[PDB]
């Protein structure tokens, strides 16, 4: 029951996807070294993570079918809201239940609980974040999945900012009806059972995830001595 133009969605984003992620992560060699010892002593390495991280979602987001259509600032507000909600959802690719962790190969470039605390952030958003993390292993969406939803997260229209809310939202209504039909025809039950609405809900989540993200980080921010350690990216994305 898919369309042509749907197949050409899937390919599209999945391609994108696949110049936009490194599954054997050798660029996290360039990063700067990760410290385990200890106050902040991870910053330094995961801000870099994550300034790779936005720039990959940048890339990700240039071959969005449709997304080119959008006015340069639209294109600006929405990534720059969407940014940290796509980088939590990449993330899951790396994210394991057997210890909950992001494991990136080599045990120096994985990630766990501490190392996130050790960065300059508590339990109370670690906590959400690794709660959506196993709720979203759990769905074991598909890749052609996977890559939908994190091009739907990107061009919402409800995000703060946007002026052509319609366009912005013709292009997510395209994607999103690209991930229902898929579901239907591509994903056999019982795991297809509400799986669009349980992958809404996790937009859902990031909305909250971000909330409690641009509030931890002015606060992180508010010492030009960790504002410091970040990257110019970083920085000029989640505000100044
Ligand atoms: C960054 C990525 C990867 C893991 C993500 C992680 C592990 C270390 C800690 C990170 C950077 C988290 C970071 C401390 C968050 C954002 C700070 O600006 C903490 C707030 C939680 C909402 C978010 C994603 C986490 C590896 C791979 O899956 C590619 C992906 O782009």
């Amino acid at each position: 029951k898919l369309s042509e133009e749907q197949q050409h969605i899937i390919a599209i984003l999945l391609d994108a996807h696949h110049k936009t992620y490194d599954p054997t992560y050798a660029d996290f060699r360039d990063f700067r070294p990760p410290v385990r010892m200890s106050p902040l002593s991870m910053l330094p390495h995961l801000a870099d993570l994550v300034s790779y991280s936005i720039q990959k979602v940048i890339g990700f987001a240039k071959m969005i079918p449709g997304f080119r259509d959008l006015t340069s600032d639209d294109q600006i507000v929405l990534l720059k809201s969407s940014a940290i909600e796509v980088i939590m959802l990449r993330s899951n690719q790396s994210f394991t239940m057997d210890d909950m962790s992001w494991d990136c190969g080599s045990q120096d470039y994985k990630y766990d609980v501490t190392d996130v605390s050790k960065a300059g952030h508590t339990l109370e958003l670690i906590e959400p974040l690794i709660k959506f993390q196993v709720g979203l292993k759990k769905l074991n969406l598909h890749e052609e999945e996977h890559v939908l939803l994190m091009a739907i997260c990107i061009v919402s229209p409800d995000r703060p900012g946007v002026q052509d809310a319609k366009l912005v939202e013709a292009i997510q209504d395209r994607l999103s009806n690209t991930l229902q039909t898929y579901i239907r025809c591509r994903h056999p039950p019982p795991g297809s059972h509400q799986l669009y609405a349980k992958m809404i809900q996790k937009l859902a989540d990031l909305r909250s995830l971000n909330e409690e993200h641009s509030k931890q980080y002015r606060s992180l921010s508010f010492q030009p001595e960790n504002s410091m350690k970040l990257t110019p990216l970083v920085l000029e994305v989640f505000g100044n």
